[PDB]
């Protein structure tokens, strides 16, 4: 699998969730995100797959400030945007 490098802010939230490293599959990046969201109470209370943004720095990464964990393509477009190339 290949070890892709989140650049300063994302790997900053990925830290804050409990990792311990510098590198990760797409997977793991996206694991520890998910900890973040949980962590940081993002999810909306009556629709869970709900993320908000707009309170959170994880908003910086996106344009739309509302995400669903359902849009996959749309998650991996956003930390494409924050790997270094
Ligand atoms: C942060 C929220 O993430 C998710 C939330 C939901 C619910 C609550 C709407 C169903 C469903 C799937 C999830 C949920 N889907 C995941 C697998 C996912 C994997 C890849 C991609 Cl591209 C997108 C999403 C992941 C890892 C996530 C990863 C990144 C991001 Cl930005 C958000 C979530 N995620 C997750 O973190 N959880 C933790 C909480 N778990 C809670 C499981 C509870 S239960 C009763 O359904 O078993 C479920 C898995």
């Amino acid at each position: 699998e290949k070890l892709v490098q989140p650049t300063p802010l994302l790997l900053s939230l990925l830290k804050s969730a409990g990792a311990q490293k510098e590198t990760f599959t797409m997977k793991e990046v996206l694991y520890h995100l998910g900890q973040y969201i949980m962590a940081k109470q993002l999810y909306d209370e009556k629709q869970q797959h709900i993320v908000h943004c707009s309170n959170d720095p994880l908003g910086e990464l996106f344009g739309v400030q509302e995400f669903s964990v359902k849009e996959h393509r749309r998650i991996y477009a956003m930390i494409s945007r924050n790997l270094v190339s």
